């Protein structure tokens, strides 16, 4: 089966910005999911070969994790807070289509979305 190599974290022909949006969800939003005590399992792209998971890039073709988020935002890969919301709903949807409910990994996707859809409410307008 074997790994995909990880999504695009940087990429020199897109211009780049800070922003308020931007610095809050690396500050606030990725440091809260982080430090979850679910976190882990999605802190990585998941290793199918490791975990012995074969199927798991024959069914799931857009991975997408938090250790890939932070990079991109550490990296000034996202030019607008969008791109970056739509990362982590890929990466918990990528959860909810591989897995069956009730394993725990779906029941830990469940309360770390939860947690992000907190976050993402308080997140600074755009200007
Ligand atoms: C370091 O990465 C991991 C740590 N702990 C657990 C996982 C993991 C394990 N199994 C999964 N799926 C199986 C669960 C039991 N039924 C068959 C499928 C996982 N599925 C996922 O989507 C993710 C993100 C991790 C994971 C990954």
């Amino acid at each position: 089966s074997m790994n995909p190599p990880p999504p695009e974290t940087s990429n020199p022909n897109k211009p780049k910005r800070q922003t308020n949006q931007l610095q809050y969800l690396l500050r606030v939003v990725l440091k809260t999911l982080w430090k979850h005590k679910f976190a882990w399992p999605f802190q990585q792209p998941v290793d199918a070969v490791k975990l012995n998971l074969p199927d798991y890039y024959k069914i799931i073709k857009t991975p997408m994790d938090m250790g890939t988020i932070k990079k991109r935002l550490e990296n000034n890969y996202y030019w607008n807070a969008q791109e970056c919301i739509q990362d982590f709903n890929t990466m918990f949807t990528n959860c909810y289509i591989y897995n069956k409910p009730g394993d725990d990994i779906v029941l830990m996707a469940e309360a770390l979305e939860k947690l992000f859809l907190q976050k993402i409410n308080e997140l600074p307008t755009e200007e």
